[PDB]
């Protein structure tokens, strides 16, 4: 279906105060993360696909096969483990991380040359678009 392979800038990122208030994140850590501007690096042969996501002050990488859980260290982010499943959806991606906090996860999907991700927690969702550089 659809490869993700790319190196993604971020355009839109709404409500990202407000997901990681959700998340805990004390403030010192809330202020700089949100004048951050993070690029989403991916990498992806049919079900396998790492995810970097890449800023000056942190990275954070997710590395699976769709389908199949795994333990998942958000070490940077909230540093909480989590019990996490990405499955195809169609052509989207859709990511339950089960923990501590209800509703946790994320949606992503390609639409045209723009790559959507939406993440959730506990109602709050933030929205980001990204697009290549052509
Ligand atoms: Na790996």
């Amino acid at each position: 279906p659809v490869d993700f392979t790319g190196y993604w800038k971020m355009l839109v990122n709404e409500n990202f105060e407000e997901y990681l208030r959700a998340l805990d994140v004390n403030v010192a850590l809330r202020k700089i993360a949100n004048l951050l501007k993070p690029d989403l690096e991916i990498v992806q042969d049919g079900d396998h696909m790492i995810i970097r996501t890449l800023s000056t002050f942190r990275n954070y990488i997710m590395d699976f096969q769709v389908g199949k859980e795994f333990e998942e260290d958000l070490t940077g982010i909230d540093d909480r483990k989590c019990m996490t499943t990405v499955s195809w959806d169609g052509d989207k991606l859709q990511c339950v991380q089960k923990g501590e906090k209800e509703g946790r996860g994320w949606t992503q999907w390609i639409e045209g040359d723009e790559l959507h991700l939406e993440m959730r927690v506990e109602g709050v969702v933030c929205k980001q678009v990204f697009k290549k550089v052509q």
